[PDB]
């Protein structure tokens, strides 16, 4: 289809169109990307991702069209530790994508250690909300929590300073305009605090014609819950 | 998801979210539900169907919500003869539905011979465009071409006289309002000729909470092409 849209105001336990990978599962009308014990407390060494089952037609070679898409979502992070890790990400990748071997911790369940920074060995665009930046392990990160745009590498093409707020929902709007090739990110907390970051990128040179979209999160030695609360997505092919 | 929408202005050969059953296939940017030869002419004894891969949440027991949906599509029928058969139908059924054994000809690929008229043995709602009504083989049909609404039986609960026009596309709008429980059908030819039929039905007592939607067509000894040209669908769970 040239156009596709779906909306999850909440996530009831009875799901049919989501692909669960790793430890991801539904609990209390929300998606818990990373594993939690019986008490709902976060645990270390966990990775999980979800993908919408229907494939999205991102671009079409034969007609020279590229999709205009928007993804609106909300999530919250919680941890008794002073340094919850590692972060959550909205991503776009090939339909057959699976959790790479050894992609836990700072790799956010998106990249393999051996090629995490080799832009030629990957096909993925992601918007990350990174809370762990230890300069001895995450050598590619700026020294502070941040929002980053990733294109085929864990070392973001760009980042902006962001504040982690335990237990507070962050609303995010990610949009892509094929005319200007701008990928825009706008995130806000309930008190009005706003964060914005933008990057120009031609998706045709990075991703195949058909892709799947979803979320990924992970925790290494340090941990926190990564709770996806709602998600709406729309995409339509346009002439460019 | 509480809401789902998709639109196929045309049908390119590169499809990823369609389930093909029987003889259905993409050809010339359209879906040919029934088999055709090399030159493009219809053949006898053929059945074919397509279904969208993502499941639709028709109703939810917990919240007591029922979906409001709309399906818009266009198709054309062509035959060297004048007695083209058997017809095409838009249908809604359980996700694992498959072509019943011996459902060719007048059963439109939707019902099995032994239970075609047993309402307690089926789970399907369909809107049929029936062009063949010979009383010896289709004992359940009125004696003239028609559009009908089928609820768990090949014997329509409501029908309206219709005119078959070889080679001309018919534009159709099917809508279901959970507030009134009315299933309305409006079909029109480019010159303005309009046909209408409706029926009150409680989808909750006929179909499961999650379903799949698609089209079916068949040709017995008499034949004609059943070409699906475009299709758009939208559904939203409402609190009525
Ligand atoms: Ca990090
Ligand atoms: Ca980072
Ligand atoms: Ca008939
Ligand atoms: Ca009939």
């Amino acid at each position: 289809q040239d156009s596709l849209s779906f909306g999850f105001p909440t996530f009831p336990s009875d799901q049919k169109n989501l692909i669960f990978q790793g430890d991801a599962q539904i609990k209390n009308n929300a998606v818990q990307l990373t594993k939690t014990d019986s008490n709902g407390n976060p645990v270390a060494s966990t990775v999980g991702r979800i993908l919408f089952s229907a494939q999205v037609h991102l671009w079409e070679k034969s007609s020279s069209r590229v999709a205009n898409f928007q993804s609106q979502f909300s999530f919250s992070l919680k941890s008794p530790l002073s340094n919850g890790a590692d972060g959550i990400a909205f991503f776009i990748a090939p339909p057959d994508t699976t959790i790479p071997s050894g992609s836990g911790g700072g790799l956010l369940g998106l990249f393999a250690p051996g090629t995490a920074q080799n832009t030629s060995a990957n096909q993925v665009i992601a918007v990350e909300f990174d809370t762990f930046y230890a300069q001895d392990s995450n050598t590619w990160d700026p020294n502070y929590p941040h929002i980053g745009i990733d294109v085929n590498s864990i070392r973001s093409v760009k980042t902006v300073k962001w504040d982690r707020r335990d237990g507070q929902s962050l609303n995010v709007l990610v949009t892509f305009n094929p005319s200007t090739r701008n990928l825009d990110v706008v995130a806000t907390y309930s008190d009005g605090t706003r964060y914005e970051v933008s990057y120009e990128v031609d998706v045709r040179s990075v991703l195949p014609e058909w892709v799947r979209v979803g979320f990924s999160a992970a925790s290494g030695e340090q941990y926190q819950t990564h709770t996806l609360e709602s998600w709406s997505f729309t995409s339509t092919l346009l002439y460019t």
